[PDB]
């Protein structure tokens, strides 16, 4: 659930900014899928889960219009210290169903792991009605041959396979685009446009 | 650079899940390096022995093994793991600084992000911390073309065997055995240290 996940998160026994990282590697394989995708946003970019903010800093730094979204405590408060002229909201993706924001684009950059069954729908609706109609998304995840929970240092992990995940996309009103997936590993990701 | 090792101690690669943190006893690596390290007469390195699931599996099965990780988070999660056995925070280009040597290599899929351009010295560094006519066993992943391939971490290479065995052989390796099924990319070998 998203109020353990987020205080294991923000626990001082994990120091994300040497785990996670503060700053983007220019080697970085990640590079070559999000800033692409980046420049194809019209307008303000919402990183999902931004944690320490290094994406967040990394996208900010090269123009694009971008801002946070992180509910571990911790890991917002450290990334506004590090990135002084980014702005990171405290909350998380249900929360923005309280607000009449929008954005042009979303980036959840294993953000949604941590959702199973009973809680991703409801994050994917949220995120629908938090992005322009039209607007895009970027995600990465864990996928697999089943839905199953699966091992994680911070908390416990979801693998999702293709078939549901985008059926659970495409219920929240999301249509995919593309996606890629080696099945010698779990890492997956996915674009998806904010439809019907 | 650390940022190959680095990414490794990321959670969200997430190794404890990816590669595991115990040996399963029906896992089929078992018989390919039991007997491999049954051979070898000394104590054996673990070359990037990252969760250390290798290294406290032999070592519990009474084999004389440390390990050598220099991904942060790995290294220290196989030390609490694995208390009585000794993990060095530490690369294969690091091995220079020390005059220690090793009667036997195990590198299990730790030299796979390693290019044309990088894996021919690291194999030289591996020479100069086996005793000579040490043994040497690694997998990696082969294919008919030396080409990049994909890898959450970093790119990974596939290496063809004539391409692999030369680097050896000029490391001052001789390959004793190897094995490769042309569906999958997943190969190993074992190779003597020259004399
Ligand atoms: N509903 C939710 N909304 C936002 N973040 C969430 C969430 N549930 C879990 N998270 C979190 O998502 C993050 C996942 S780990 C870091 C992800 C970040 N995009 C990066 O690549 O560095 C953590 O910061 C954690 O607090
Ligand atoms: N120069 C180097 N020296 C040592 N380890 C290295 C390295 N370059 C990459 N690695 C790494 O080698 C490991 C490969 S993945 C894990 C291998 C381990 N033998 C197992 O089967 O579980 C990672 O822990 C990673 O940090």
């Amino acid at each position: 659930a998203t109020d353990d996940v987020s205080k294991a998160y923000s626990s001082p026994t994990f120091d994300a900014e040497a785990l996670l990282g503060t700053v983007i590697s220019a080697e970085d394989p990640d590079r070559v899928l999000i800033e692409p995708w980046a420049t194809g946003v019209d307008g303000v970019i919402l990183d999902v889960g931004s944690g320490t903010g290094r994406w967040t800093g990394h996208l900010a730094s090269l123009g694009h219009q971008i801002e946070g979204l992180e509910p571990a405590t911790r890991l917002v408060e450290l990334a506004r210290q590090t990135h002084p002229s980014v702005t990171f909201h405290h909350g998380t993706i249900t929360d923005l169903s309280d607000s009449p924001k929008r954005w042009a684009g979303l980036l959840a950059w294993y953000s949604l792991i941590h959702m199973g069954p009973g809680e991703l729908p409801d994050a994917l609706v949220a995120l629908r009605m938090a992005v322009e109609d039209g607007g895009g998304l970027l995600m990465s995840f864990f996928s697999g041959p089943s839905l199953e929970p699966m091992y994680h240092p911070v908390a416990t992990a979801y693998r999702w396979p293709l078939p549901e995940l985008a059926q659970a996309l495409e219920t929240a009103g999301f249509q995919v685009t593309s996606s890629h997936w080696d099945p010698r590993f779990p890492h997956a990701y996915l674009t998806a446009e904010a439809s019907l």
